[PDB]
């Protein structure tokens, strides 16, 4: 019965197997040149920003907000949106949508510089030790007497967050669930692994490695720095302002500055208005002098949806494609690779070169964004007869960029299986246009292979 009320625990049918991700990657890419395109010398680098982007936008949404799913994630990923209501995952799965629902008609993304979509990425804080994440969702297709089931919940339900993990959304600690008088440095330190155990239980054994400082409370930073699973942190004060082209040191356990860009009281402006103004001011400088635009958000809304669309239209795929819009965890990992991984290219014979690189994360937990860009100077796409790669490479896209050649290399161990899970979801929901779009998006992340060919055929 489609019209009967059900109260369910939101659940998604697969979650990327974060616990199984391999910590160490060994990249070997073999480049075979055309006969009359023998080159004498090639050399390589990992550029400052992934995809050879010019500038960095970081976004972390605090307070484990329902709108992180219903507004932020939904707008990026081409999902149904509302102007005043808050869908849960089960509403989307069942087609029980609020009475004002609409869609932007596109996802919000940059490209990777080699012809593929890269949807905007962000992080959300998680109230993992708070039982309110276990709240049920009321689903009732066709019920119009009221819309209470679409009201804002106090925080995300676990199923919403689980699904967001499938799209690369990151996670951070924030407030911990202790009495206020027990929020001492020592007691917060003991509670971090308790919250971590719940994160791992619910998010397929993903380990959280980030703290977003809550309430300006420096006890959280002091405690977090004694908990070695946390590798990156953000705060509005007591932090380091990130200049991506200038930062030269280790950022392990460093507090990166973030700002909320609150508008002056009664000025009629919104946080997105303030962030837009800050972006425009920053873009007047040469890229090497620019600070990262490192933002926090609380509740997101229609104004935020329109702002994300403006970013897409101005600096993303429908604009100048100059921005890397990501979460702080993915950036932290990329910076780590750039500092510690050393790509090398060696000539094998007159017409064959081999590019090698290791991606090794930190000893605490496996890094979850093992993808990099490598530039090759002295090579052009037109020189190349074929490119082959070893098993650790699961995604591989490449092409010319300015006067050199770039490769986007993804080493997520279970990427092909993840794409196939999106294909199976589409096959089970073949009339859902967004499901088909997601399947195509994830399949296009894969390197050329028999599996990619099989999955493409299934989603024709
Ligand atoms: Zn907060």
């Amino acid at each position: 019965d489609n019209g009967k009320r059900r109260d369910v625990i939101c659940e998604t049918e697969f979650i990327y197997p974060f616990g199984n991700e391999t910590a160490d990657k060994e990249i070997e890419i073999t480049i075979h040149l055309k006969a009359d395109r023998q080159v004498g010398y090639l050399y390589t680098e990992i550029p400052t920003l992934k995809y050879n982007k010019d500038w960095l936008f970081l976004m972390t949404q605090d307070d484990c907000m329902h709108s992180a799913f219903s507004y932020t994630w939904a707008a990026i990923h081409g999902k149904p949106l509302s102007y005043i209501y808050y869908c849960d995952l089960a509403h989307l799965q069942n087609g029980d949508l609020p009475p004002d629902y609409y869609s932007l008609g596109k996802t919000l993304a940059t490209t990777n510089g080699t012809g593929q979509e890269v949807r905007f990425s962000f992080g959300t804080t998680v109230a993992a030790d708070d039982d309110l994440m276990n709240t049920q969702t009321w689903v009732q297709n066709g019920y119009t007497r009221d819309y209470f089931r679409f009201y804002k919940k106090t925080m995300l339900v676990w199923g919403n967050l689980q699904e967001m993990m499938n799209y690369g959304v990151s996670i951070a600690f924030h407030d911990l669930n202790l009495p206020d008088e027990d929020k001492t440095e020592d007691k917060l330190l003991a509670q971090f692994p308790v919250a971590q155990s719940m994160i791992r239980e619910k998010l397929n054994n993903r380990t959280c490695k980030m703290l977003a400082e809550p309430n300006g409370d420096k006890n959280y930073i002091k405690a977090a720095l004694r908990y070695d699973k946390i590798r990156t942190l953000c705060a509005q004060s007591g932090a380091t302002k990130l200049y991506p082209f200038q930062e030269n040191g280790d950022i392990e356990q460093v507090v990166i500055e973030r700002a909320f860009y609150d508008p002056p009281e009664g000025s009629g402006l919104t946080n997105p208005d303030m962030i837009k103004a800050a972006i425009l001011k920053e873009m007047e400088n040469p890229k090497e002098e620019r600070a990262a635009i490192s933002i926090g958000a609380h509740n997101t809304d229609t104004g935020w949806v329109n702002f994300l669309e403006w970013l897409n239209d101005t600096y993303g795929r429908d604009g100048d494609d100059s921005m890397w819009f990501t979460n702080q965890e993915e950036y932290y990992e990329y910076y780590y690779y750039r500092l510690h991984s050393k790509p090398e290219i060696k000539q094998v014979n007159t017409h064959t070169w081999k590019l090698t690189l290791n991606l090794n994360g930190e000893d605490s937990a496996p890094f979850y964004y093992p993808s990099v860009t490598v530039n090759i100077f002295g090579l052009k796409m037109g020189d190349i007869e074929s490119i082959k790669s070893n098993e650790d490479v699961t995604g591989l896209s490449y092409g010319d960029h300015k006067d050199f050649f770039m490769l986007n290399i993804d080493c997520r161990k279970y990427l092909a299986e993840h794409a196939e899970n999106f294909v199976k979801r589409y096959e089970a929901n073949p009339t859902d246009v967004s499901a088909k779009a997601d399947a195509n998006y994830f399949v296009n992340m894969l390197k050329d292979s028999d599996k990619k060919t099989e999955l493409k055929k299934r989603i024709e």
